Parts: C-alpha cells; structure tokens; sequence
C-alpha cells in the first residue's frame, strides 16, 4: 500500500476527465468510459476498491509491467489515481470489447483466426524479449478496436524471468489455458504463453476451451495425464493450421515453438487485413445484446 501510494498520479481524474459512462463489471471493479477533457481523445478507466483486492503487490506489478512495456498490440495503459479507498487505472479505449465474445458467439474463418494469432505473436515476442513471461493469455485478456486492433490486457499473473532466476516454478494462471508444465509444478518459461495461446486457436475454431464443462480440478488432472488436447473434428481444418496448432501444444517444451519462431509459420500466410474482424465484432455485439 506504501509502494502502492508511491506509483499513482497527482490530480483530480473527476477533473481531468469527463462523459463517464459505465461500460461494465466486476472480479477487479467497475469500467467506465471518458473523454480527456484536454486532447478529446476516449478513454476507458477500471475504479478497483482496495478492500476487495487480496494480494496487492499484484496492482503494482500490473500497473509497472504495463508502463515499461509499451507496444502497438498491448492496450495502452495511460495514469493510474487512488481517490479514496479505490484504485482508477485508465487506459486507450477499445470499444470492439473482447475476443471471448467473439469466439463464443460467432464462427471463425481460417484468415480471421491467423489475423488475431499474428497479432497475439507481436505482443508475445515484444514481452518475451523484455523477459515478461504474461501467465494469462486467454481470449478473455484480447481486447478489439472498432477497426478491428488486437491487444493484449490483464498483467496481474505475469512474471519477470532473469538470466540467474529463470524458467518460473508457482501454478500461476487460469486452468484451462494452462501449460502442462506449469500443472505439473516444473520449472516453466516464457513458451507457457504459446500454449495459452493454441488453447485461444482452440477457443477461435470451438468456441471454448478443452474440458470447460469440467471443474477446474478435473482440468488440471485431464491436462496434466492427457496432455496435448484432441479436437473435436480436426478434419474440418487445413494441413497448415493443423500444424501451427500440433507446434503450439507440444509437450517438449523445446520442441515447442517460440514467438519468434511461429511469426515466420505458413499459417499466419493467409491472415487477412484486421479489417476482416469488423463483421466479427457487429455479430458478437447483436449476439449479446
Ligand atoms: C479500463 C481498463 C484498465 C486496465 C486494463 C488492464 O487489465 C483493462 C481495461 N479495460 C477492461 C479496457 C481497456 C480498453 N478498452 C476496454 N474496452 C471494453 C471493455 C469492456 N469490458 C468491461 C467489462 O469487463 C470486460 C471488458 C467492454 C467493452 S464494450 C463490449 O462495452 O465495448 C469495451 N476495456
């Protein structure tokens, strides 16, 4: 709470911004929608309530993790304030919402899915390289622009990885996205996040994760003795797809494909212009409207 006091902003954010209007909830708190009464442009704040939050050291690592590793795919975090018992965290505003309204309620082609792993790839290489393992890559922490921008959000769970305290050993994440390493309790390193990411490939093509219908502790064992996850009709996707996936969620973590290394993948070939998201985006909205 003292560091915590030491890394928010000096200001009235009643005062430096206004047009606030509620745009959501609430495990962290409440998002809400503003325009900086200066430049114009649109913002999104998250108001936090400290009491509800558990741990704490998480906030500051969040709000550190976001400020130094600034990139065109990584919702770029702008001032962070503590009013009084309350934490408000703004943020550039990306009203296409989140990928998990899009892979839930629509169908996916093939040139979309490569679009969005392409994106995700560009955040993940940017991270990897500063170190910054994420923890949490779901289509949950993916959030769209209107003009169909992919970024990635939620730095709470992540890890900072060194040359002398590197790979990570905790069971950080959310089961069904988690590597079977990190399961296991071995010590894992940044190619955790490339697993996350095939379990969102399997989200895009089915809608959800494997064993969702599970409790999350039948997931953590049916992950741990299953370990790379069957599809449902795997016929129903191309070779190159097949394969991007098949290198996504191997077991060897060195036979597993880095950021770097999946960029260059055939697959990502045939993405389309993120432009071909926009159709995505309508019909997730009037599908939860
Ligand atoms: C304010 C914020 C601070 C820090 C962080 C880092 O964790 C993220 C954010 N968030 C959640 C952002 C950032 C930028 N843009 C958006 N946009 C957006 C979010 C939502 N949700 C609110 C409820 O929970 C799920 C996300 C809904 C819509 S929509 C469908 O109404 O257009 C748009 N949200």
């Amino acid at each position: 709470l003292e560091k915590l006091r030491s890394i928010v902003s000096v200001g009235d954010p009643k005062k430096k911004y206004t047009r606030f209007e509620k745009i959501g909830q609430g495990a962290s708190g409440t998002v809400y929608t503003a325009m900086d009464v200066a430049t114009g442009q649109e913002v999104a704040i998250k108001q936090m309530n400290l009491q509800q939050q558990p741990k704490k050291e998480l906030i500051i690592n969040e709000i550190l993790v976001m400020r130094e590793n600034k990139n065109p795919n990584i919702v770029n975090y702008l001032d962070s304030y503590l009013v009084g018992d309350e934490l408000w965290v703004v943020m550039e505003y990306l009203a296409g919402g989140s990928l998990t309204d899009v892979v839930t309620e629509t169908c996916m082609d093939e040139g979309q899915i490569a679009a969005v792993c392409r994106e995700c790839l560009q955040a993940l290489e940017f991270l990897h390289s500063n170190q910054v393992i994420h923890r949490n890559i779901k289509s949950d922490n993916i959030l769209l622009g209107m003009d169909g921008s992919v970024k990635l959000t939620d730095f709470g769970f992540c890890a900072q990885i060194t040359p002398e305290q590197s790979k990570r050993s905790e069971m950080v994440g959310t089961p069904y996205w988690m590597a079977p390493e990190v399961v296991t309790r071995k010590a894992y390193g940044p190619k955790v996040d490339i697993w996350s990411l095939g379990i969102m490939a399997i989200e895009m093509i089915e809608g959800e994760p494997p064993y969702l219908n599970e409790n999350p502790l039948r997931a953590l064992y049916l992950i741990a003795t299953n370990g790379t996850p069957e599809l449902q009709n795997p016929e129903k996707l191309s070779a190159i797809f097949r394969d991007f996936l098949n290198r996504c969620l191997d077991m060897d973590v060195e036979k597993r494909g880095s950021a770097k290394e999946l960029l260059q993948h055939q697959f990502l070939k045939i993405a389309k212009p993120l432009s071909s998201l926009t159709p995505l985006i309508a019909a997730a909205k009037e599908a939860t409207k």
